[PDB]
């Protein structure tokens, strides 16, 4: 008769900018269920709305910090992307045309928003912000249809149920990402929900940043408090939990560049501008956290390098089969 046979799946749980659906959209290419047509049509506009509004949220930046822009042409251009920003929201028009892609990659070479982009970290602009700007040449013309990579830097907020499916030494997984409404048994594969093991997925790289514009507190100090909180109060079952500390190539080019972990954690006595050491002192305030040691491993990551998030996720589904016969 119809049956099944146990899959094991594995749940991705973190906050909107943990970088979480990079691992899952990466996932999909890895195992062949790459962005349709269809899909790339939708997402266009999406890509568009985020240029602007990183160019906005860097305009505003130079008004912060009292930085003129450089002629009256480009405070113009300011002020009509400006205008276009705060309408997004409020119309349903295409708002993106040759002329604002041109604009807006005028506005990129403004000494004022480039000093702006120079102290991202203080303000709420999108890791994947210089990526799209870069490539406003393709990304502009009106034959732009998004890349694969395009849509993997995209952080669009899932609000549904997706799975990817998987065999590793030949027996079945998947890997869970689900947020909005409850979604239906019947839609998930096997119309089944258990949870073998979760993915939690903190940024390594969000040390030197704020949760809000209009609000003081540190990105890491509150992901610390919100993982104390989740790995000692939930009851896993049979579930193994593994900590991602995610953007890892990301912290590594802050720290290089000179964004000092002990501006943020006092604590930090270790050496300046070694991600080594102030990465480790990062996984031991998370490991601090797990009072009850209930963490099965913790894992250092870079989910937009897609060689290196194969390495890491063959070494947690190796440990995942190692664990299942435990006695
Ligand atoms: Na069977
Ligand atoms: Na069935």
């Amino acid at each position: 008769h119809h049956h099944h046979h146990h899959m094991k799946k594995i749940l991705l749980v973190g906050a909107g900018d943990s970088g979480k659906s990079t691992i899952f959209k990466q996932m999909r290419l890895i195992y062949n269920n790459g962005f349709t047509t269809e899909e790339k049509t939708k997402i266009k506009p999406m890509i568009y709305e985020n240029i602007l509004r990183n160019m906005m949220v860097l305009i505003q930046a130079t008004k912060s910090l009292n930085l003129p822009i450089s002629t009256e042409e480009n405070r113009q251009r300011a002020e009509k992307i400006e205008g276009l920003e705060q309408k997004i929201l409020l119309t349903t028009d295409k708002v993106w045309d040759s002329n604002l892609a041109q604009d807006i990659a005028e506005l990129w070479k403004e000494p004022a928003i480039l000093q702006a982009m120079a102290r991202r970290n203080e303000f709420q602009i999108e890791d994947s912000a210089s990526y799209y700007f870069d490539n406003l040449d393709r990304i502009g013309k009106d034959d732009y249809m998004p890349s694969e990579e395009d849509v993997v830097r995209a952080r669009i907020k899932t609000t549904g149920l997706i799975e990817q499916p998987f065999t590793f030494k030949n027996l079945p997984f998947c890997m869970i990402d689900v947020g909005g409404q409850r979604t239906e048994r019947k839609k998930w594969i096997h119309h089944f929900q258990g949870v073998d093991s979760i993915l939690f997925v903190c940024s390594l790289s969000e040390f030197d940043q704020k949760c809000y514009e209009d609000d003081s507190t540190n990105r890491m100090k509150e992901s610390l408090s919100l993982f104390g909180d989740y790995i000692n109060s939930k009851w896993f079952a049979d579930t193994l939990v593994y900590l991602l500390l995610n953007k890892h190539d990301l912290f590594v080019s802050k720290i290089k560049n000179g964004s000092r972990l002990a501006d943020t954690f006092e604590e930090y006595k270790g050496p300046e501008n070694d991600p080594d050491a102030a990465k480790e002192f990062i996984k031991d305030m998370y490991k601090e956290k797990d009072t009850e040691n209930r963490l099965r491993d913790v894992f250092f990551v870079t989910a937009l390098d897609k060689a290196n998030l194969k390495e890491r996720l063959e070494q947690i589904t190796s440990d995942i089969l190692s664990a299942e016969n435990d006695l």
